[PDB]
């Protein structure tokens, strides 16, 4: 069972404060593990999976974000990004703190979530589900 749904209470171009988030989705689990695994799908900076600067949709601006590193834990997540915080938890809605500080250049940004919650590892016996949820979240700036 999984349910990754983002929600941007604020559109965009409203002058992003150095941190002020935007999209706070939520992950849901129910299996043996110690972490929630989520992503943004917006490539990656340096190579972490936690706090990582995302780009827009018209390739001309970046929209900083914070989430997989509030207090989460860096986990081996396909596609560079992907970190987990306590997961065994039934569900944790993670907020994405836009590390702005001034104003986020006009245009549109697209952010795709995907908090699987489960992390496959070298185990004796167990099924197979290496896909994890998927979600969108675009910031319309004008």
């Amino acid at each position: 069972s999984a349910e990754l749904h983002l929600e941007s209470r604020g559109g965009s171009g409203t002058q992003l404060r150095d941190g002020a988030k935007v999209a706070t989705g939520r992950i849901i689990c129910r299996e043996a593990h110690t972490g929630f695994h989520v992503w943004m799908n917006e490539r990656q900076v340096d190579g972490r999976a936690e706090r990582y600067v995302v780009q827009s949709k018209d390739g001309r601006h970046e929209l900083r974000v914070r989430t997989g590193g509030d207090g989460w834990s860096p986990v081996k997540g396909e596609g560079g990004k992907g970190v987990s915080r306590p997961g065994q938890e039934e569900q944790v809605f993670f907020d994405v703190m836009a590390d702005g500080n001034q104003d986020i250049a006009p245009g549109e940004y697209r952010f795709s979530v995907g908090g699987a919650c489960v992390v496959p590892q070298e185990d004796n016996k167990q099924g197979f589900t290496p896909s994890g949820t998927t979600g969108t979240t675009k910031l319309t700036v004008t």
